[PDB]
Order: structure tokens, then C-alpha cells, then sequence
């Protein structure tokens, strides 16, 4: 299943000096046609549009405004800013999933918007408000944000989302309405094992008979004292258990750092990794110390070493 398509386009082949309107966080990559789709945290859902991967312009909103429904789910949301934002395309349709909740609380609903077309100029545009996919109160030990979709080797789609409680979740969705399976049943698969369980934003991928699990761990939302690291481990299977590259459990605190920032970019994290040939992007927010630290948009090439673990090298010089 090619449901992050990107054509193709040699992600090594290009240089990642981004340009333009880089404000964001929560960051997830689409592309149809020859146009590039950003989609992130804020009214709506944010979207901006590149026709390169490099230059970026904020061009609009999923939503006018908050759905009716989530009211009932979140009835304490008093603003029309939706979170973390994923999205696939499956079946000729675009799938975006999307988090609305409140902060440090767990009273969450992931929602669910299809489209035929990425493009608000294309007479088929119409994102149709597909309801609610899967919530959280406070009875859960979970939070119903941070949503991902991604296939397993026999096709089958499954969503990880998550956000401290017992940390990150996994169910697998059933094809036709791309939300969870009727007696599908929830399972953690990732934890620090500890209180306060800073562990969330999970994005899985498959790769040469691998899922890989990568996680945020810490926090977010803080500017320059935003404390996140990118964190990764692996699976033969998708329900886990998932090991770091040192065999730790990823069920107790296992992860292998892949960034943790540096003197400007502080705190990356909310990562999403996608492929195209042989090559690979990591795009993710950091905290721009140098302005104010604003979540910042940043996509770089991400390699694989001979053992099958992702790394990323120094930052170019511009
Ligand atoms: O930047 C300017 C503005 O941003 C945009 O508008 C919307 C904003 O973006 C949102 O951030 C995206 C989300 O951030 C991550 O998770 C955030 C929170 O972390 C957890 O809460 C943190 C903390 O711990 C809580 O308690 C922990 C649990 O309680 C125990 O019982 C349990 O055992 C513990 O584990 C505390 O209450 C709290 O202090 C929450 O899970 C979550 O709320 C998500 O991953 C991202 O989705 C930001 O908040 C929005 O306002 C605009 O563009 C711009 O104006
Ligand atoms: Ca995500």
C-alpha cells in the first residue's frame, strides 16, 4: 500500500534549505501532483503548499470551523485549534485524522475528514466531516490524540496515537471505514514505564521487514525550554514488543535517541518519516531559539545504516 506516495522524487537528491512560512508544529507531508502539502496543530488544522519541498507558503484551513459533534467529546473547548494532524490517501481517498482536546487533560477525540483532492482550486475539493474515530475520558488510562495511520505487510491499516497516561496505543482499523474494527481491542505498545509517562506523537513505518516505532519523549510547548528528543525503536511485528537498537523494551522507557536538538533547535519532536525509492525524509518542529522559540518546520534526509536503524548527519551549512 502506497498510501504516502511521493512519486519519483529522490529525497537525497534535494537540498533542504526550507524557505518561506516555516512557523509550525505538529508537522505531517502529503503530495498530489507536482503541489506539496503540509498539515499542522493549529485553527482548522493549518495547511501550507510548496511546489518544490523547499519554498512554503501558508495557503489554508481544513475546517472553518470545530465540527458540531465535538462539542459532545470535548465539551470544555471553548477554540477552534485542532492538533496534530495525520494523513494518508488509501483507496483513491484522502484520510486526514485529526486531535481535538484540551490541554493536560485526557478528554479527547480523534476525528476523522476525507477528501478526493488535496486542492481547494479542484472542483472535487470537499473535505467531508467523517465523525469521530476513537475518544478518551477521564476513565481511560490513555489520551485520544496524536493519531497515525500506517499499513502492515498484509495491507491491513492500523492507527497508533497517543499522549502520556499509559502511553502510546495501537488498534487496527477496519478497511472500509478506515476506524477501528468492531471488536478490534486496544494495546500499548510503548511506555516510559513511569509517572509522569512523558512519552507521546507515535509515527509508525515499515521497513525491510521492520516496524519502527518512533516517539517524542518529554516536552513539548515549553519554546526554548522545551525539553523533547526523537526517539525510535523496532518490531518483527506490529504489535510489538518494540526494542531499542540497546534491547530495551520500548514498554519500559527503551528508545534510541535520534535527535535531542542543538543550540538553536531546541526540543525537536512530533516527528514523521516517509520514503520515496531508496530515500527518506524526517520532518518534525523545533523550537527556534533565535526567534522566540517558535515552533519551526524542519525536513531533513533521514539515512539507514547496514543494521536497518535510522540516523540523521550534522546539519548542512546554507
Ligand atoms: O504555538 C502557538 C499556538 O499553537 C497553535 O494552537 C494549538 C496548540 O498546539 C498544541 O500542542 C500540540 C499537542 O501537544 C502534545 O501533548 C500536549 C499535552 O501533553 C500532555 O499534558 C502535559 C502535562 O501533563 C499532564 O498530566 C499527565 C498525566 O496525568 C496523570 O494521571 C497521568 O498518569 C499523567 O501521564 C498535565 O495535566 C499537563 O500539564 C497531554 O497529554 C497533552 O495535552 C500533543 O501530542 C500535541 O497534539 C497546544 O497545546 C495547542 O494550544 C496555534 O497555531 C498557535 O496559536
Ligand atoms: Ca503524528
Amino acid at each position: 500500500v502506497h498510501f504516502h506516495p511521493f512519486g519519483n522524487v529522490n529525497f537525497y537528491e534535494m537540498d533542504w534549505s526550507l524557505k518561506g512560512d516555516l512557523w509550525a508544529h505538529d508537522p505531517v507531508i502529503a503530495k498530489e501532483g507536482s503541489r506539496w502539502y503540509v498539515f499542522h496543530t493549529g485553527s482548522g488544522i493549518q495547511i501550507k503548499t510548496s511546489e518544490d519541498g523547499v519554498h512554503w507558503e501558508n495557503m489554508g484551513r481544513v475546517f472553518p470551523s470545530l465540527p458540531d459533534w465535538c462539542k459532545q467529546y470535548v465539551p470544555e473547548k471553548d477554540e477552534d485549534h485542532l492538533w496534530a494532524p495525520d494523513i494518508c490517501f488509501y483507496n483513491g481517498i484522502y484520510y486526514l485524522y485529526y486531535s481535538v482536546s484540551t490541554f493536560g487533560k485526557n478528554t479527547s477525540v480523534i476525528g476523522l475528514a476525507t477528501n478526493r483532492t488535496l486542492d481547494p482550486r479542484d472542483p472535487d475539493y470537499e473535505w467531508k466531516d467523517m465523525g469521530p474515530v476513537i475518544h478518551s475520558t477521564a476513565s481511560d488510562n490513555y489520551n485520544a490524540i496524536n493519531p497515525n495511520v500506517v499499513f502492515d505487510q498484509e495491507g491491513q491499516p492500523w492507527l497508533s496515537f497517543g499522549s502520556f497516561w499509559s502511553g502510546i496505543q495501537l488498534i487496527q482499523l477496519d478497511t472500509e471505514t478506515m476506524k477501528p474494527a468492531a471488536q478490534a481491542e486496544l494495546l500499548t505498545i510503548a511506555s516510559r514505564g513511569e509517572e509522569p509517562n512523558a512519552i507521546e506523537a507515535p509515527f509508525i513505518v515499515c521497513r525491510n521487514g521492520y516496524y519502527y516505532l518512533f516517539v517524542s519523549f518529554d516536552f513539548c510547548c515549553r519554546g526554548i525550554e522545551s525539553t523533547y528528543k526523537i526517539a525510535v525503536g523496532r518490531s518483527k511485528d506490529i504489535t510489538g514488543p518494540y526494542v531499542d537498537k540497546n534491547g530495551v523494551s520500548m514498554m519500559q522507557g527503551g528508545g534510541t535517541i535520534l535527535d535531542a536538538g542543538n543550540d538553536r533547535w531546541i526540543g525537536p519532536g512530533h516527528c514523521a518519516v516517509y520514503f520515496s525509492g531508496v530515500s527518506a525524509i524526517l520532518v518534525n518542529h523545533a523550537y527556534d531559539a533565535l526567534k522566540n522559540g517558535e515552533p519551526t518546520l524542519q525536513i531533513r534526509p533521514l539515512y539507514w545504516d547496514d543494521e536497518g536503524w535510522p540516523y540523521l548527519l550534522e546539519h548542512h551549512h546554507h
